[PDB]
């Protein structure tokens, strides 16, 4: 069955990194469809604006909780506070990333580590905190990832490590869930260049290729999440999105799906 | 890569670090390297097992053989280990990154400690060891060998934390190889993708759960070294040597080639 | 955009070639049970009468046979004209016959190569050409039976494999021609592994069931699928797909 | 790795050598100092003389139509006599073709199959004793259309696909029977040949590679005893043509 805006009507959603970029755009779509949303990011000032607009858009309710996802206590506590405020949770959209520039890896281990903590580890912590509420609603988890979390790109090594780790972690637990019969879907989003302020300021110097619109991106993420799709692909090039599928991975996974015996 | 056949003489007098070399694949690499007449420095936590590896290496024919014991959970050890290892041999030609944190098969529930420890031991420390070794490797136009798994190319249930860390290795080191191509760094990076190998540890952890043909650790070890010496980008090793034909990704090579002009 | 149910063949007008034995005979039986009109062909006149009588028994709307050799292109063309006359049209053309073949090393057997190409490939084109007006009348379907050896190289089946490869290239090309020209005739290529037919079991390895093979060919044809895969091993069937070929056709489409 | 030394003094046949890629192959072989025999249906005399100007060890022609299988078998015996043996058989000729939707042109399908495929098998059968003696090479020229479906070239595509099925199957027969003759299938994208440019202008919107390098890459591949040789304008494309799932399935080499 196709996508219909009424799927999100009165759904309780969390969106992280929702103060700008694709995250903000997702908050607004959900707002228009009349969902309950809790947005988060570090900056209370920009979050206050996302919230007022979400209200003007017709969100069933909108609120923010500010803090840094470098802090795993905040991450864990935020999900509880969000869930209690809404009276449950049907969808968790994991979107935030730590600030990153294009540069050749030098000696910047602290940045590799910060990338792994914010972009990967916090997502695991947020998922654990949310799973009980999601099991209750038979809800879904949306993980926002990149082309560089599927293939190798220079200039983004710390950031690619962390997005590859997302695919590794979440694709493994999706298999775990389907045998444990946990009715929580996990959707991985693989995005090419998207025209967000920070992306444009980060890349527009070095490389360049055509950036897709953030507003359509955001909407395509929500729909893959709504339709319990395993992977969402989104780029300006149709070539790229055809090429990003990995049929041989799919083959190996079925091949090996028999050679274990679990209960 | 080098357009030529592997010959053991390629490693004679070469200066090599092997991590997690107290047992399993790591120990067999040290032995192979010793038989070939390389200088070897091995590491792991177990002082006592490391001493035994060193003794066999010396009588096997190593130009020289030493060990330094410590935990790769400690990023200060990792960084110092490499400095100390390069002092022992007078430089470094190959760095083989092989160790991993003790892990066993389990459904993920809420062990964030374990996910964290995995990322630190199986991923972060490899970055730290690589930063420390790069100067020495540049002086010798040498090689980095990163040992990985099937579960670092495809999803596999029960190894979620481990798989996260091995995927991250592909992502990090594959990106650095691109960067080494742009900036003209003559240090090869070989990522090894292994199926089930019959190591003590693996055999106990998967017994009764997975039902697969385990391949021989001795041959596995040699293929890794050969891969490294021939400066291959990837090495594939599995008992079912046809499976290794799937795991290569031409769409990925194409997108990497395609975006190479942006 | 659907799933299969036997009732899709009820009242359909279906030609089955190579229907005197093996898979083709099973296909005719399946179609009879589904209540189709069936015109069967093969060389064996006396065997075909027996196939026809049992098809009636089973519930075919009607059943007829016409005997002849598909080495004769004039027979191929006349057969289709007469099959259409007996049925009042045509909904599905199942092209299944092959010439007699053994596993053998290739030395100097040009005559076997040519004959393979004639019977296994060229007769399929002639029958298609003759059937096309009617299949256009009906928005019908062409079902081409092929082989693993028509996708990949196998020693000892060189002439057979040349003819099965040729089928893929010929019917896959016109299939794209029918898209662009908006001809609503589907083309199904069935790629099959070892099947437990009397002929194959002697000539030759895990053999899949012929009865179940026959139904799967019909299903793909009925659902208007581009390719159908059938082997005793699920592993083999996963691998027969070629995503890369799909990309390149997707590519060159512009 | 390849060096022009490799072909100095080698006895080579080039078919369809009176125009385009074929002609260029003779020239390269001439600048390499090879014995060439070239064939086609006059212009061969022009080609044979220019081969001498470029310093071929010898340069001869035999004119005929590869529609005639008697000619084909005779031409090779003749050519083998003239050079006293054969090292490389380069099969390059094709029948004249146009871009066109297939409708009811069975004669063209038949002609294509005879000239483009059956003749290549006739030439190989006649060449096999000599190529065995000299541990030689067979080089088959094929196309994108011989690996993927492509509208407008159905007949051609069938014949090219048939070359792949046939020659890759015997390649594997040669290995298991330890016959030390190599087989090189060349898969070419669009080349800026005089027939191809006239045939596809205004219809295929594609970048054409040059005649010169194509011939050389063809020659190198066969000199180097490579299984397949891809050549197209697109650096892009050529990573997708390789089919690992085919490789894997063939590894029911058992
Ligand atoms: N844009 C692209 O070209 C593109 C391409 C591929 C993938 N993606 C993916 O899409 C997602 C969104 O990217 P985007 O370009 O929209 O991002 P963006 O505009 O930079 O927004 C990032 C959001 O995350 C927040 N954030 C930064 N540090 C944080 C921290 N320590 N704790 C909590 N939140 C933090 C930011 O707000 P604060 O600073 O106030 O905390 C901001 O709200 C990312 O996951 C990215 O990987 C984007
Ligand atoms: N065996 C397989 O089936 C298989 C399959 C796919 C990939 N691989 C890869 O191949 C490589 C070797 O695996 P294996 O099976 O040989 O493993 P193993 O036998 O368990 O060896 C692991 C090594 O790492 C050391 N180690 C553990 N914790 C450490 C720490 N904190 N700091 C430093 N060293 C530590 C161990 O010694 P101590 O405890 O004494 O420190 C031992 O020397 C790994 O990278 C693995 O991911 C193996
Ligand atoms: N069996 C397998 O393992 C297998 C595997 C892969 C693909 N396939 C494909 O499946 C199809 C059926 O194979 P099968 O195993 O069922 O073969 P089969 O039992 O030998 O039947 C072949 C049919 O073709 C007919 N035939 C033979 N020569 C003919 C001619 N010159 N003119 C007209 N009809 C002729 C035969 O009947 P008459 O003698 O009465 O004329 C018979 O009815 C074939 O297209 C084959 O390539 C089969
Ligand atoms: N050019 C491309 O864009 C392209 C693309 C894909 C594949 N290819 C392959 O490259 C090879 C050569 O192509 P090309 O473009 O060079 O073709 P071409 O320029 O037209 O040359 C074809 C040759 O075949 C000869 N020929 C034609 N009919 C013949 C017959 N009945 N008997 C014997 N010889 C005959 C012609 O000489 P006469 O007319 O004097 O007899 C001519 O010498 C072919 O196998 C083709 O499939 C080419
Ligand atoms: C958020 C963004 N992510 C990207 N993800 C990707 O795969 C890149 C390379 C692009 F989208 F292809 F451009 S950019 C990014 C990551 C790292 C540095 C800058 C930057 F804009
Ligand atoms: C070291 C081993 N690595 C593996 N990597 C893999 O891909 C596994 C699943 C196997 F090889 F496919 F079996 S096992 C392993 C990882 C995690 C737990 C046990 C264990 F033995
Ligand atoms: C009809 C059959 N076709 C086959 N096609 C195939 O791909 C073969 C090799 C098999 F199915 F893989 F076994 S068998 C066949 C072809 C040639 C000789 C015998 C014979 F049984
Ligand atoms: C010789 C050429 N062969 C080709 N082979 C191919 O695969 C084509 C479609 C091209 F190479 F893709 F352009 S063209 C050709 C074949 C048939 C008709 C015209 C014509 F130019």
């Amino acid at each position: 069955e196709e996508f219909r805006p009424e799927m999100l009507q009165g759904k309780k959603v969390i969106v992280t990194g929702a103060s700008k970029g694709i995250g903000r755009e997702m908050a607004y779509h959900l707002a228009k469809m009349g969902a309950h949303v809790v947005v988060t990011a570090r900056s209370k000032e920009t979050l206050q604006k996302v919230v007022s607009h979400c209200l003007e858009l017709g969100a069933a309710s909108a609120h923010y909780i500010a803090g840094t996802m470098e802090d795993m206590t905040f991450a864990e506590q935020f999900v509880a506070q969000a869930g209690k405020l809404m009276g449950g949770l049907d969808m968790l959209i994991l979107n935030h990333i730590t600030n990153t520039s294009l540069n050749l890896f030098h000696d910047d281990i602290h940045h590799v580590r910060k990338s792994m903590e914010v972009n990967f580890l916090s997502y695991v912590v947020l998922t654990v905190a949310a799973l009980p509420m999601l099991k209750q609603s038979n809800g879904s988890i949306v993980v926002v990832s990149s082309l560089a979390g599927k293939v190798a790109y220079p200039m983004v090594a710390a950031y690619s490590a962390s997005k590859f780790a997302l695919d590794g972690f979440f694709s493994s637990i999706r298999k775990e869930y389907s045998v444990s019969r946990v009715n929580v879907s996990i959707t991985l989003c693989v995005l090419g260049l998207i025209d967000t302020e920070t992306a444009m300021k980060a890349v527009s110097g070095i490389v360049h290729m055509q950036a897709a619109p953030k507003e359509e991106c955001a909407l395509e993420i929500i729909k893959g999440g709504a339709l319990r799709q395993e992977e969402v692909y989104y780029d300006s090039s149709l070539w790229t999105t055809l090429l990003i599928r990995n049929p041989s991975r799919k083959i190996l996974e079925f091949l090996y799906s028999t050679s274990y015996n679990m209960d």
